[PDB]
């Protein structure tokens, strides 16, 4: 087999693109310039959610809060977290790591090539076409498992930057302090003891966060691709980091929103897994990537995971009754991830 990366790709002196990035007739009708969309200022916008009151001593003040983000949550599924408690410079450190990292070459990056044949899908790599289609998305990237820190394999991140595993390591635990604040008041949002949801997903113990950084080279075709697919989390929760080039689009009320780079903020979605276990209550918005040929574009996406096969994910007793049956069947986190890939191939078929 041949091991193409997009990045190479990109550098290769191509004029087109490859039809195998081509998206169909049907979907190329939606991609417009991500400048020219970010610029646009009509039409419904990606929320803004203050977390800084989140676990105030002032009950109406925090309860306010917890409201604002209950409503985001039911409503659109994402939004661009301000006041997260994560501290501002160790985002950038964070960032300015994996910027480091992905202007190695792609010989060097090689090097921590992932091997999905095997089983060791952690490391760098760029999607392989899974169904008849042959679609490929315009991105490369890099994923690990970030937390907790006993089911590291801390042998497959990057060596360069020599801080790399500093800045992520310190990053993820910032980050699963800040997804127990959103579990509990998800959790209260849906009228449930403050401590459900977590545990429901995992707590402490089983929860994974799983980072991966979404490496998008210029296009020369932009109009023809997507970085990413159109397609929903299947995590509980999802926090994202962007280097400020736009490409974020969500599918809200039948159209694609452009989301638009928010200043230290976290983009944050609630996953399927959330979905699921609300009855259909938080969104699990569909959204997508656009790529462009004037900058790279950079996102640091982790994700919280239940156990993948010790948690079987249906809605909770809670959210099910007579007048409101079950949106979901139930399935393990994998048969989830499984059905969503079945699905496509036989559509696809
Ligand atoms: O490779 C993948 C993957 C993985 O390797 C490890 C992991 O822990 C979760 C994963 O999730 C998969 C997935 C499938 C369909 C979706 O709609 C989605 O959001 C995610 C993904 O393809
Ligand atoms: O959207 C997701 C995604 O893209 C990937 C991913 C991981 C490894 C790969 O090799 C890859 O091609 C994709 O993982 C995820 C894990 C989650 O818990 C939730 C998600 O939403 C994604
Ligand atoms: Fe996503």
């Amino acid at each position: 087999v041949a091991v193409e990366r997009v990045e190479s790709l990109a550098k290769s002196g191509i004029i087109s693109i490859p039809k195998e990035y081509i998206r169909p007739k049907e979907e190329l009708e939606s991609i417009n310039d991500v400048f020219l969309e970010e610029k646009k200022e009509d039409g419904p916008q990606v929320p803004t959610i203050d977390l800084k009151n989140i676990e105030s001593d002032d009950e109406k003040i925090r309860e306010n809060c917890i409201e604002e983000l209950k409503k985001a949550s039911l409503d659109w599924g994402v939004m661009h977290l301000i006041n997260h408690g994560i501290p501002a410079d160790l985002m950038e450190r964070v960032k300015k790591a994996g910027e480091e990292f992905f202007s190695l070459s792609v010989e060097e990056k090689e090097k921590y090539a992932n091997d999905q044949a095997t089983g060791k899908i952690q490391g760098y790599g760029s999607k392989l076409a899974n169904n008849a289609s042959g679609q490929l998305e315009w991105e490369d990237y890099f994923f690990h498992l970030a937390y907790p820190e006993e089911k590291r394999d801390l042998s497959i991140w990057p060596k360069t930057p020599s801080d790399y595993i500093e800045a992520t390591s310190e990053y993820a635990k910032c980050l699963r302090l800040l997804a127990t604040k959103v579990f509990k008041a998800l959790s209260v949002g849906l009228g449930l003891e403050p401590d459900r949801l977590e545990k429901e997903v995992g707590g402490l113990e089983e929860l994974l966060l799983q980072m991966k950084i979404n490496y998008y080279p210029k296009c020369p075709q932009p109009e023809l691709a997507l970085g990413v697919e159109a397609h929903t989390d299947v995590s509980a929760l999802t926090f994202i980091l962007h280097n400020m080039v736009p490409g974020l689009q969500l599918f809200y009320e039948g159209k694609w929103v452009t989301a638009k780079c928010v200043p230290d903020s976290i983009v944050m979605h609630i996953g399927d897994t959330l979905e699921i276990l609300s009855n259909g209550k938080y969104k699990s918005i569909l959204h997508r990537g656009l790529v462009n040929k004037e900058k790279v574009r950079i996102s640091w996406a982790v994700f919280c995971e239940p156990p993948k096969d010790k948690i079987v994910l249906k809605p909770l007793p809670e959210m099910v009754s007579v007048e409101s049956p079950a949106k979901f069947p139930p399935r393990t986190f994998a048969q989830h991830i499984e059905h969503k890939l079945f699905g496509k191939e036989q559509e696809e078929l």
